[PDB]
């Protein structure tokens, strides 16, 4: 369903766009936003989301702490999380894998790339 709810945490810029704008071309209109990990966790208690897209670098609470926290929450631990960054570091990619992320993408990227990503995650999660 194109009725799947996204939560776009962080700045969300992509180079010539924004995550929320690229989602609309793929057909995903049901999206809300958060500014950092703390804002994200508050909104997440309202319940009803099905996928999260987050920045690595954010103020107050970064992408990694956010991710270990969603994974420990017995209520949303099976929640899909795709990491977004503009600095590719082996050490950050390793850390995100063992912490339980569903993917990793390096900006700038286009609608093409986000589609291959989303699809691959839908398949390995079976949804």
């Amino acid at each position: 369903d194109k009725e799947l709810k996204f939560l776009v945490v962080g700045n969300g810029g992509t180079g010539k766009s924004t995550v929320r704008n690229l989602l609309k071309e793929l057909g995903f209109n049901n999206v809300e936003d958060a500014e950092d990990g703390v804002d994200a966790l508050n909104k997440l208690q309202a319940g009803g989301y099905g996928f999260v897209i987050s920045d690595w670098n954010m103020p107050n609470m970064d992408g990694l702490e956010l991710l270990k926290t969603i994974r420990a929450d017995g209520a949303m631990s099976a929640l899909p999380v795709l990491m977004v960054t503009a600095e590719a570091k082996k050490e950050n990619i390793i850390a995100a894998a063992q912490a339980g992320a569903s993917g990793y993408v390096v900006k700038p990227f286009t609608a093409a790339t986000l589609e291959e990503k989303l699809n691959k995650i839908f398949e390995k999660l079976g949804m």
